[PDB]
DNA sequence: GATACTAGATAG
DNA sequence: CTATCTGAG
């Protein structure tokens, strides 16, 4: 009904998925004829920072010395959305001020808390979430049987209820945007987009590059493998690869028989454009079932939306349900190749049939960008969300 | 047996610790009855390229256009040290010409390369310095020889040293540069929580600006900064925050030390970069009569020359300052503020262990053997 | 195969 | 502070 919302990463603009979420709530928000500040605490910086284009509107400040800023900023508006909140890291006066900017709030002012993470690992990596939590009208989280949910809730609560969530993309726009003739899509690339976590599947990927697509003749680029800690173990099992950073992306190998061509962090819009004229796109995500409802995360959306050949992993789409009919994803003719570990050769078959028929490659995408328009586009998430939040 | 001596900073005089050694290299030399020439390249500019006094004998080249003229230079001397290569900022041509350089120098030259760099960030700024190996004759590193940058200190000493009366116990002068391993956060808060609360000031010097203080500032840290033109309006009273001077000339700032009861040199080195080498700004505050008060793990983690043994294990008169136990740093220092007998008996303790463990009479010499035979 | 997941230092 | 590089809990 024509609010003022203000959507706040407590624990930094980090640039992944909950910087993602938040840009694409704001830009819903304002799509729909609301009023939108979108602020974060500064007091950590994170590396990719400049991958999303934010800057323009953003507002930054810094827990630890400017309460006043801060409270200002949140007591200004109708709902008061917390997408994240301060790190284990950060000092005292952070989560200090942090914990009273929530005692301070208005107590009309709605505010809801989306719980973003998975594993037990990272929710335990938040400082004030308890007291976040408490102060909720509203909770979203990825999963009913999540560790959110089933280890940290019941521990507060031995309770407020717990709604589940996707975190929606503009689909639409993307494709817009980026789609591109097929005509101009080098089936020879095979782009993987990630992380270095090891649920986000970069084993299997350079797996599937050694034993398939590099003997195959094929050229294989991973995108967003930072050489956090997590690398170190990429070192030390002598995986084969060339890495390289932002600023020499044109010196990167495509030729056949090479390793698997690696990328520090991008500029999403840049990534965007290369994978669209890319013939297939790999989000191998294995999050175990627990952590999975409905939730596909921003960079399967984004293999869809722009053109390429989506290679999702089996059992996510096995265990994840379709918004429309809760059932599996897997079930659908999506024109989603369904990587198995247990059976690549099959998987490869598939790419093999789709790089020789234009017709068909064209035919499955077009399925592909449907059936995730249907599953996760702002258009409809954000709608249910809403109606959630003004319940 | 007098030599020639072409010293050449081919990454530009910077006018911190490379230049430093340079003209400690040169006085060296020179004293020891050889002739040098010192050589730079122009091709970069510096902040800090007048903080020492070498503008009356230094010769600028820009080996982008006189390749010629660097050429007759550096190919005029027995011996062509070289102490710094050029930066990866710099144009084709001045690369280009540096390579060709040390491809046309006569064979007969030995070249001696000086390492000056510790981590492997700073190396990854520095271009050619894979045909400047494969032309040395011998190649000296901090942590292939091992080598301590060396200086006068009883040159210092014989042109600073004041009588104890005229020292300030109140002033505490800390001397470095803007950059985390310098230690200047932890004299920041060492003034807040124990200096200023009891009445001293506090003057840091050498923090140039740059995108550091955006992070100091987040941090609410109090400072007020003075360019090296109104060093003058430097409020030196209690009850202030960290005065900060941005650059300093050396003459300059050896005069103000050795009338400040106590010096800070902070620099934090990991044991991986410590051997036996101190930092100039380390053997300057022993040599003009101040205490100096320096980082305790580096002083555990470096080997005294003489023995081999820890800075650390020895009664140096030098105050470790221990991050974990500020106070007992601040009760020491107290202690001498209060005894100006004991205070005397310290700073000739810390100046006669420098001088032992890295004054250039010794250090030079090793250099000098290793780079003979 | 914890492939079960997720800093610290230094230069410009 | 951001970007980059080493190699952990
Ligand atoms: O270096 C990177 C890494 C990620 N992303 C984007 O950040 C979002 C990450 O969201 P997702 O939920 O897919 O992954 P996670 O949040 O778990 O990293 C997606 O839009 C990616 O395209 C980016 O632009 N640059
Ligand atoms: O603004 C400044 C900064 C430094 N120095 C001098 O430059 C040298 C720096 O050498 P050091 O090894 O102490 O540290 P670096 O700056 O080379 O890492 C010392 O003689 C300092 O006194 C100076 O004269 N002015
Ligand atoms: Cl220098």
């Amino acid at each position: 009904g024509s609010m003022r919302i203000c959507i706040f990463m407590a624990r930094g603009l980090e640039g992944c998925g909950v910087t993602k979420f938040s840009l694409e709530q704001r830009d819903w928000f304002i799509k729909n004829g609301h009023e939108v500040t979108l602020v974060y605490a500064k007091d950590k910086s994170f590396t990719r920072t400049s991958s999303h284009d934010h800057k323009s509107f953003s507002i930054p400040v810094i827990l630890a010395k400017e309460y006043d800023k801060a409270l200002k900023l949140v007591n200004d508006c109708d709902i008061l959305i917390i997408n994240s909140v301060p790190a284990t890291s950060v000092q005292e006066a952070t989560i200090n001020n942090y914990k009273k900017l929530l005692d301070n709030i208005k107590p009309s002012i709605r505010v809801v808390v989306y719980q973003h993470d998975h594993s037990v690992l990272s929710l335990r990596r938040n400082l004030g979430l308890e007291e976040t939590v408490r102060r909720a009208d509203v909770i979203f989280s990825h999963s009913d049987n999540g560790d959110f949910n089933k280890v940290l809730m019941k521990e507060w609560y031995p309770a407020p209820t717990v709604y589940n969530f996707q975190p929606p993309m503009d689909i639409v726009k993307v494709r817009s945007t980026y789609w591109k003739d097929v005509s101009e899509i080098n089936m020879n690339i095979n782009r993987w987009i990630g992380r270095t976590t090891t649920w986000k599947g970069f084993y299997q990927m350079f797996d599937f590059h050694e034993k398939f697509l590099k003997p195959a003749g094929k050229s294989t680029v991973m995108e967003g493998l930072e050489r956090s800690p997590a690398f170190i173990a990429i070192k030390e099992k002598g995986i084969p690869y060339e890495y390289y950073g932002n600023r020499e992306i044109d010196k990167m190998n495509l030729a056949p028989n090479q390793p698997a061509q690696i990328l520090d962090c991008y500029i999403n819009s840049e990534m965007l454009e290369r994978m669209s004229k890319s013939g297939f796109g790999y989000q191998l995500s294995k999050l175990n079932q627990k952590y999975l409802q409905r939730s596909l995360e921003y960079t399967h959306l984004e293999l869809g939306a722009c053109g390429t050949i989506p290679v999702f992993w089996k059992s996510t789409g096995e265990n994840l349900k379709f918004r429309v009919d809760n059932t599996p994803l897997t079930s659908h003719d999506s024109g989603i190749i369904w990587f198995d570990e247990n059976d690549m050769e099959s998987t490869f078959e598939r790419i093999k049939e789709l790089s020789s028929d234009r017709a068909l490659y064209d035919r499955e995408r077009e399925k592909a960008y449907e059936f995730l328009y249907q599953h996760q586009d702002s258009s409809f998430c954000f709608k249910e969300q809403f109606d959630i939040i003004t319940k």
